[PDB]
Parts: C-alpha cells; sequence; structure tokens
C-alpha cells in the first residue's frame, strides 16, 4: 500500500561498527536523513525527535532505535557525527559510509535541506510502516508512534 521504502543497505555507525538493514530486525526504528552542516531544519528535527524519545520512554515505556543517516558522506565522518550528535538525545546513533554506501541508502528510502523532512518508522521486521513529516508536532508524533508500537503483531 504505502511506498515500498527501505531495503538492503550497508553503513557504519559513528563508532565504526557495521550497520546494515539486518540491524533493524527485532525492534522499532525511526530513521532521519540529514547532514551536520544543515542550517535550521535538521537541528530542529533532531530536537523534536529527542522530545519524542523521552516522552515515549517515560510515559509509555517505549524504546525506539533512533538513527541519523547522513546524506553528506564527504564531510560527515564518524567523528563529525559524534560531535554533532553530542548536542542531541544520546540514544540517536549516527550512520555514515562511503559515497556509494550512502547513495544506496538514500536511494532505498527515496531521499538536501528541503528534503530532509521525514522520519521513517520501521517495524521489527524491517518494514516501513509510516513517515512522520513536519506536520506532526511534539505531541501528535508521539501519539502516532504509540499506535503503531502497541498494535504491532509479528508475521
Amino acid at each position: 500500500g504505502k511506498p515500498s521504502l527501505g531495503g538492503p543497505f550497508h553503513l557504519e555507525d559513528m563508532y565504526g561498527n557495521e550497520f546494515t538493514e539486518k540491524n533493524l530486525l527485532g525492534k522499532f526504528s525511526i530513521i532521519y536523513f540529514g547532514f551536520s552542516n544543515c542550517p535550521d531544519i535538521c537541528p530542529d528535527e533532531l530536537d523534536k525527535l529527542g522530545l519524542w524519545l523521552n516522552t515515549l520512554s517515560s510515559k509509555y515505556g517505549i524504546t525506539l532505535q533512533p538513527l541519523f543517516i547522513t546524506c553528506d558522506p564527504a564531510r560527515d565522518s564518524p567523528a563529525v557525527l559524534k560531535e554533532y550528535l553530542s548536542d542531541f538525545h544520546p540514544s540517536i546513533l549516527g550512520l555514515t559510509g562511503t559515497f556509494d554506501e550512502v547513495k544506496n541508502a538514500c536511494k532505498k528510502y527515496r531521499v538536501l535541506v528541503d528534503h530532509s523532512i521525514f522520519f521513517y518508522l520501521m517495524d521489527p521486521e524491517g518494514q516501513f510502516v509510516d513517515a512522520l513529516g513536519r506536520n506532526y508536532d511534539e505531541k501528535t508524533g508521539v501519539d502516532k508512534i504509540v499506535e503503531h508500537v502497541k498494535s504491532y503483531v509479528p508475521a
């Protein structure tokens, strides 16, 4: 029904560990594509995500796997992502890689500033279940995620 987003990808997290689509299995993940040198948009989105994560865990006991994937592999090295993310929620994990690896990941999710606007929610089976745009605020975004997590049932 929804666009066939997602698929195999191979990246590295900001600590150097391999991270592929296989790491999405067994949990609800929320992915955001952006870049450290993005003005306004990306900082604002990551701030909103931090609010969501804290509300989710404290009020509903829900823990997501938040991932920040860079679209600028030229400058966003693991060290740059670690420093950039130090100003945001600690659970957010930055992912990067070679131009080819990043290009593929972006292609799989059909994804610079004007288009770094959706959060992609992936279920425990690694399937795309919903995208949260800027029209979701600190409260309605949480409501939508809770709905998906609590109603989830495996294959």
